[PDB]
């Protein structure tokens, strides 16, 4: 029936906005592992849900090539609304260039391996389908978590539209994850330890926090004390915490610490935990290299921190 947009199949349809190169590239961010429902559906177009709504996007040197697909109805080019949505989502109103100069005058490494990987930022997602996202990536590689991800929200998710082979659900609210024969439906899917998780946390951000107003709460409430909120919850520790924090709860200076980072501080910055002893990752090490990175780069580490992990998945 219908299928997928590119900027010279239906130049119409596409609106823009005035974005450099250098302040988001595309190809580095939404393949970066920090969603995991954008693909690349033909060669530099990038398509995946936001909300109960499809897009795809394509960026030039200066531009933001972008279009909707509302899935009930007059196929049109984004609104105004619409494009202000997406401008949040990439967090534009953050100047990069000012975050690299800053990094780059007081890490020499950064200076190095940055040059290479310009317009590496963080996107501002949802947080429940952040949260749930993150459960499923304990013991995962981006493939296989994109995969997990992709067949929840099919089994779960409302259908929004077809294009081509590919059928784009929503994400699932919490109670559809709640349900009794929900582990069971899930690990059906393959997710496997994480199927426990999915649920346990769902039913437990429902009876135990009164829904998704909370998670609203936690972006509001000061890093540490959604951290420790996120805790409590099945399947999320500090690893999975900090990324969530960063990525959906407005939190720049949450630095996610597992053993790549580890080896990446050591390697590459020459840390020891020098307070602690115990000479592998710990609870209060893993805490200790976050403080680090903290002190090092400021209150927008994690975004530092991604562009090393952007500039780590090409060798
Ligand atoms: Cl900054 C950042 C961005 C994206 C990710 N995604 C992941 C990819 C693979 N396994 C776990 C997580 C992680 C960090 Cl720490
Ligand atoms: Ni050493």
């Amino acid at each position: 029936h219908m299928r997928h947009r590119t900027l010279s199949s239906s130049p119409a349809l596409w609106a823009s906005i005035p974005c450099p190169r250098s302040e988001l590239r595309l190809d580095l961010v939404l393949a970066s592992g920090q969603s995991f429902r954008w693909k690349e559906q033909s060669p530099a177009h990038w398509s995946g849900v936001l909300a109960d709504q499809v897009w795809t996007l394509t960026q030039t040197e200066d531009q933001l090539y972008c279009t909707v697909y509302r899935g009930d109805s007059q196929v049109s080019r984004p609104t105004l609304e619409e494009l202000e949505t997406l401008h949040k989502y990439f967090q534009l109103d953050v100047s990069l260039a000012q975050l690299y100069s800053h990094w780059a005058s007081v890490d020499s490494h950064f200076q190095r391996v940055a040059q290479k990987f310009q317009g590496v930022r963080l996107l501002r997602q949802d947080p429940t389908e952040c949260l749930f996202s993150f459960i499923c990536s304990s013991n995962n590689n981006i493939a296989r978590i994109t995969g997990m991800v992709e067949r929840l929200c099919q089994a779960f998710g409302p259908r929004l539209i077809q294009l081509d082979d590919v059928t784009y659900h929503g994400f699932p609210n919490l109670h559809a994850l709640a349900g009794p024969e929900a582990e069971t439906h899930l690990r059906k899917l393959g997710l496997g330890y994480r199927a426990r998780y999915v649920r346990a946390s769902a039913k437990a951000i429902l009876e135990e926090q009164g829904g998704p107003a909370w998670l609203q709460q936690l972006r509001v409430a000061p890093y540490e004390e959604a951290h420790k909120a996120l805790c409590t919850l099945p399947g999320v520790g500090a690893k999975v915490a900090d990324c969530i924090c960063l990525m959906a709860l407005d939190k720049p200076q949450a630095v996610p610490v597992d053993v790549h980072v580890w080896q990446i501080a050591h390697r590459d910055y020459g840390w020891h935990p020098k307070t602690s002893q115990a000479k592998g990752p710990s609870p209060l090490a893993n805490k200790e290299l976050g403080n680090f990175f903290r002190n090092l780069w400021g209150p927008y580490a994690g975004w530092a921190q991604a562009v090393l992990f952007s500039a780590d998945l090409r060798q």
